[PDB]
């Protein structure tokens, strides 16, 4: 304390929540939630996803989607670019920010995306090339931060490692992914220790899963590290593949609660994103995913 | 960090859990319950409650639990003694300890009890002189340390002087109760702070709510104040009145995740905790109240 004054809610709800919910939903409706969220105050949503609709459904549409959304001049709106094609569709529609990925587990990366880290950092060059190219900025995402679903424990060295592979390949931040949810508050900050040894914190991000009730006390445990970037996901979209489609990100309203609590400043209206989080499971629906949110809603 | 080394489990899941549930439940499965937590190495759980089941049919035949348990010779199996009629019922069981309680909010007195503060401290002196005369401990609970349904904010000076009445009656511990669930990791720290001027916090305990998703970054941040007393309800049972029976209690297997992760010592077994949410869920049931033995359950 010691807290930072001022943090970055990274809203992943309509692509990482959206694509993580076993309903698919209408370009309308996906264009409303982004509409909502920036009427929220929001300042970096991620809209949708280049990955082929052929295997994620749930993403269909993101073109529309970003020629649909009403975009204000100081937020971005990211999406996924998962490779090259992925990149030059983003590209097509007026993309300015895409976001890649990697895993700190070896065992991770052969089961999820069928290679080694190594290979899959490789893969990424041609991306990275081309959005330097285009001026479009790259976020870096790690999975398996705090523990791997096939090999356990995974050291925080090793995580520092991948951390700076990607700013080293032109990544302007790196997001931390307990993308299991197993992580815990000491651990937590042990992660952060090891890996801003080799990449600022002012270049790190929090990505905490839920699933095991965590991802708030990780959170706290981050700020009293400094990071101040978190990524959540309104009314808590979706879920985790490794506990049978429970809870994956935390919600954006828990997190929210905890920082205006904090007196931490967002620029994020607590009621406008319930309400964006309440249309949206609605459409769902879905009961919604954030204690926070329902609390607030039966209290109103 | 400056983290306690060992840290208290009280089990509230059959009494406050229980209660809060609209289902009741049959005397049998409630032994369960309670031989369930106790193979899982808890040493603290509320066993029951001499309310008048006429206002609550969910205690109903708590003195047929306790004379239905195997009570194990370490553990303390408490029950909630609402007024004098209810301690002498609790004294004809055997029960070594029971809980008073009080609110540090007028507005929140006046409505659920329909008296002052001071009012209800005093009605409680008669039962803190019988308890004393058997030799029978007396645990005090306060309602809206972080914040009031009423009447919105919460001095913690006035939590601070009701935790300090509770002591001087007579009560050896006293559990601070954010029993809507309101409060932040730091306004948590400061509450932890002001009552520590007037008692210490060897007599102190956190009974968290996670209505709103704060809970563990309360208790987190409660360890780092050196709080080692918590109160959780296994499988998070059951809700919150003020939330339309939304979360109440903090989930049992949430906390025990936490403290396993930070490697603090409880004596307690999650495999065996798990378990026994399971099966009273079940019963129930209801789908488990908590993420960290959902996830735990769905690995397995
Ligand atoms: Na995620
Ligand atoms: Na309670």
């Amino acid at each position: 304390m010691n807290l930072p004054k001022k943090v970055r809610l990274v809203e992943v709800g309509p692509r990482d929540g959206l694509q993580n919910e076993k309903q698919p939903i209408e370009v309308a409706d996906k264009i409303r939630l982004v509409d909502d969220l920036s009427a929220a105050g929001l300042d970096y949503i991620e809209v949708g996803s280049f990955v082929s609709p052929k295997w994620v459904p749930q993403m269909a549409g993101s073109a529309e989607v970003f020629a649909g959304i009403r975009q204000r001049p100081g937020v971005t709106y990211a999406a996924l670019a998962p490779n090259l094609k992925g990149f030059e569709a983003a590209l097509e529609s007026g993309v300015k920010e895409v976001a890649v990925f990697a895993a700190a587990s070896e065992a991770f990366s052969q089961r999820n995306i069928n290679c080694s880290i190594k290979d899959s950092l490789e893969r990424f060059v041609p991306v990275l090339e081309a959005a330097r190219q285009h001026q479009v900025r790259v976020r870096g995402y790690i999975s398996c931060v705090l523990g791997c679903p096939y090999d356990g424990d995974v050291d925080p060295r090793q995580v520092a490692w991948v951390a700076r592979e990607l700013q080293q390949m032109g990544c302007y931040e790196v997001s931390l992914g307990d993308t299991i949810g197993v992580g815990t508050a000491g651990a937590t900050r042990r992660l952060i220790e090891a890996v801003a040894s080799e990449v600022p914190r002012e270049r790190l991000a929090g990505h905490f899963h839920d699933t095991y009730g965590q991802a708030l006390a990780n959170i706290y445990a981050s700020l009293l590290e400094g990071i101040a970037v978190f990524d959540s996901s309104v009314a808590g979209l979706g879920g985790c593949p490794y506990a049978k489609g429970a809870t994956g990100n935390v919600a954006s309203e828990d997190v929210l609660y905890l920082l205006n609590g904090l007196e931490i400043h967002t620029g994020v209206d607590m009621h406008a994103l319930v309400d964006a989080g309440q249309r949206i499971c609605a459409v769902l629906g879905k009961s919604n995913g954030s204690r926070a949110a329902k609390a607030l809603l039966a209290k109103a």
